[PDB]
């Protein structure tokens, strides 16, 4: 179940209002971390998200991710984070300048081409310059805010860029 | 193998009364192989959001739509299972959360909701067809009469009659 996941590497979570329950084991693999997260037995609470501690491989589980307030996202190279889609924002506000959902095909169905990568697309758009807009793999971002919304370079040299299809969240009921 | 990933609503297909909309068919084998090429966007002029395996002429539909699109309505057959993309049925709650559709199934406190069908370990009247359009189906977390707590289910522990789930409001600031 780890692709039901979002992961961000080098990166764990601290709570700073104490009173948000944690619950942590020793394990093998990150597999086994989402498998419970995913079945969410033997936690008191909704897992939103747990990290994966590689050096004491120790889970983490989470009732909260980095979007919730009461908790900071710190660097870390022995820890991977990975946050249940569930609980990821899956709609547009908006221009979806705070788009941090998993979308990676553009409107007209196209995959996403990584950010850093610059074939077959020649780009500016670096991860380490816009820290904060998570350009994270090939996932549909809007870094300047721009009126099309979440967008990616697309892996098809006949167009450049496209706009994704990400719903508002006025569009529905 | 990503037809787990999906929402599942049996004897369904989806029509589209609009005919700009575009829709996409393959003669296939099993549903499984629907939701691969969703699931990867393989060979799709369009961001396939909902598809549906109809087990008569063993054919699936790909579409850039889903149950709650404008222009689209439900069509009821016994040869036809429509499969929802979560990436595209909003995963957060609007005011109290009356139109939530979402899959999430664990109350607040980590406890797996009872499916509203079922009268174990609790009896209820929040019967599926007491309640339409509120899609009172599997055990889903539901606000079926729009009360103050947000969505909620009876749980399947015997000791608990009913909680709360712990879904995000998509705004507010």
């Amino acid at each position: 179940t780890i692709h039901e996941f979002k992961k961000s590497a080098k990166t764990t979570l601290i709570k700073i209002d104490p009173a948000l329950k944690i619950k942590t084991k020793k394990v093998n693999t990150a597999d086994q971390c989402a498998n419970r997260c995913t079945r969410n037995k033997g936690l008191p609470f909704t897992c939103k998200a747990f990290v994966f501690d590689k050096a004491r491989k120790q889970c983490l589980w989470f009732p909260f991710n980095s979007m919730s307030s009461g908790v900071k996202k710190e660097f870390g190279h022995e820890f991977d984070l990975y946050e249940n889609k569930d609980y990821i924002r899956n709609c547009i506000i908006g221009k979806g300048r705070s788009y941090k959902g998993t979308v990676s095909i553009t409107k007209s169905g196209i995959k996403c081409q990584p950010w850093s990568s610059m074939i077959p697309h020649e780009h500016s758009f670096l991860p380490s310059s816009y820290r904060g807009k998570d350009l994270q793999e090939n996932y549909c971002r809007n870094p300047r805010g721009e009126e099309g919304g979440p967008w990616c370079f697309t892996s098809n040299p006949e167009v450049r860029y496209e706009v994704c299809d990400i719903p508002q969240c006025s569009e529905v009921e």
